[PDB]
DNA sequence: GGTAGACCTGGACG
DNA sequence: CGTCCAGGTCTACC
């Protein structure tokens, strides 16, 4: 059929695969984990979103990874297009020499890495990383979603529309920082999360330096980036680290939440040591993110993702 | 300097 | 139905 989200069999002259065991990149372990919000499951085994300013929908084969398209004549995914999904995968990293290493340091790690294959990092823009995280404030990976999908229905650039379903492009930071931008997303039901996309939006623009501040950053040591995203409005430690691990390439930047302190304790028998409080508090979170270092390495923070993946299964 | 409490909400249970 | 919960951050105050 010409319409609704398509489907490897449905439309077999329309998908171009890309060389991927399911060993390097486990779609269902991945996308709804809480790295990015904007991916669903439309189809059993077929996951669509926005990447690279266009629509697809992806699914697995044992060994390919099967990509598709809606920009013109539907054709099937040419070879840059498909460029841009391997980068986005960043399927460049080899999943089995890290799952290896970490491995090899860390007994427990091995143990769930047996049942938990394919858990790497999508490489992320800073814009959506940076305002779907400040929507992470205590909150669930499923309200999460919510609001940033009405965030983006809302602010950001209409794309197609595949069956009832019209996919929007993520805000751009002008109209994030736009007038009464607040209360509308209040009525979207931000919460207080709504003051902090405006709050953030504007202090970029008016006092960082704009966009070309966020984007430098990739340029920057994680020790700098973290600094300077600790400025925006909303952000804090935690919400600092998902960005610099998914958004501006820093490895071993560590995210440490609720779920990787019940880890830490659970699986590691963990405790701080310099620090004064015996709970989460800014001293012990910093504590753990270097103990998670520590323990894992340079990639200590894809270390994280995978325990994190494998926890939210619990 | 290291906390306790305020700030929002739709599914979650007991 | 009422308290609890989820990828926190901010800040007045001890
Ligand atoms: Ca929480
Ligand atoms: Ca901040």
């Amino acid at each position: 059929s010409e319409f609704g989200h398509r489907t490897l069999a449905s439309t077999p002259a329309l998908w171009a695969s890309i060389p991927c065991p399911r060993s390097e990149l486990r779609l269902d372990l991945v996308l709804p984990s809480g790295q990015s919000f904007r991916w669903r499951e439309q189809s059993p085994a077929h996951w669509s979103g926005v990447l690279a300013d266009q629509v697809w929908t992806l699914t697995q084969t044992e060994e390919q990874l099967h990509c598709t398209v809606y920009r013109s004549q539907a054709s099937r995914p040419t070879p840059d297009e498909l460029e841009a999904v391997r980068k986005y995968f960043q399927l460049d990293v080899t999943l089995a020499q890290l799952y290896h290493h970490w491995g090899s340091v860390d007994s427990h790690f091995q143990e769930v890495a047996q049942k938990f294959q394919g858990v790497r990092l999508l490489r992320q823009d800073p814009i959506e990383c940076l305002f779907s995280f400040i929507c992470s404030s205590c909150n669930n990976i499923a309200r999460i979603t919510g609001m940033v999908e009405r965030l983006c229905q809302a602010f950001g650039p209409r794309l197609i529309q595949l069956d009832d379903v019209t996919y929007h492009g993520f805000p751009s930071l002008q109209a994030l920082a736009g007038p009464e931008v607040e209360a509308h997303l209040r009525k979207l039901g931000l919460g207080y999360r709504a003051r902090y996309v405006s709050a953030s939006a504007r202090a970029i623009l008016e006092e960082q330096g704009g966009l070309a501040w966020l984007q430098q950053l990739r340029e920057s040591s994680y020790e700098e980036a973290h600094k300077a995203l600790c400025i925006l409005p909303g952000v804090g430690t935690q919400v600092a680290d998902c960005i610099c691990l998914m958004a501006l390439d820093k490895p071993q930047a560590v995210p440490v939440d609720v779920h990787m302190w019940h880890i830490a304790q659970r699986d590691y028998s963990w405790h701080p040591t310099t620090s004064q409080a015996k709970g989460p508090s800014p001293q012990t979170n910093k504590e753990l993110g270097n103990f998670f270092r520590s323990l894992w390495g340079p990639y200590a923070g894809w270390a994280q993702a995978v325990l994190f993946s494998a926890d939210l299964r619990q």
